[PDB]
Order: C-alpha cells, then structure tokens, then sequence
C-alpha cells in the first residue's frame, strides 16, 4: 500500500517525504503515465507503473479488491535496508517486491528539478 512504499522511501532516502517529492514528477512519477520518461528517476517509476500492471495480471491479485495502492504488505527498513516479508502472500508479495526495486532506483538515480511538475506536453 502506498504507506508501505512511502516508508521504504524514506528507508533508502531518510531526508525525503516521498509523497511530495516523488509525487508529479516526470509523465510516469505520479498517477498514470505515458509518452517517453524524461530521465531515469521517470524510467524508475514507468518501471514500477509496469510492475503494478502485472501485479494486476496475476491469478493471485484478482481477490484482495484493493488495487496496489491499497493493498496492504509486510517489510522491515533497517539499516536503510528493506526486506520483504516471507509471510507475504502472493499478491501482497509481487507488490512488495515492485516497491522495493523502485524505492531502491529512486535512491541511485539524478533528481532533476526541472522535472518536478512537469506539464503532460511534453508526455
Ligand atoms: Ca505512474
Ligand atoms: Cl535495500
């Protein structure tokens, strides 16, 4: 659910409020997105984008009515760290596991500025 991966955010970026600065940025950072991403943190959400659209294909989601935003997981962060959960069920699991990759790709990627609240012209 969007708590968990706001707090594995902040697991790899410990000064960031993710909900604000990873929020509207980029055409895939934020609700939706298409068009060609910007800059690899853009590239890093289109590839979360795309994991939520397999979580979604999955014989495992279709029965927690919640959508990935919603769906509840387990993790730990420690030591700037996360882990997953084996006591993760399927879904809850893949969405984890989507998270994760993309909290960490946040981390090792440039933050442009410039793409902060950038108009979906260019997308
Ligand atoms: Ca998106
Ligand atoms: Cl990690």
């Amino acid at each position: 659910a969007l708590w968990q991966f706001n707090g594995m955010i902040k697991c790899k970026i410990p000064s960031s409020e993710p909900l604000l600065d990873f929020n509207n940025y980029g055409c895939y950072c934020g609700l939706g997105g298409s068009g060609t991403p910007v800059d690899d943190l853009d590239r890093c959400c289109q590839t979360h984008d795309n994991c939520y659209m397999q979580a979604m294909k999955l014989d495992s989601c279709k029965v927690l009515v919640d959508n990935p935003y919603t769906n509840n997981y387990s993790y730990s962060c420690s030591n700037n760290e996360i882990t997953c959960s084996s006591e993760n069920n399927a879904c809850e699991a893949f969405i984890c596991n989507c998270d994760r990759n993309a909290a960490i790709c946040f981390s090792k990627v440039p933050y442009n500025k410039e793409h902060k609240n950038l108009d979906k012209k260019n997308c």
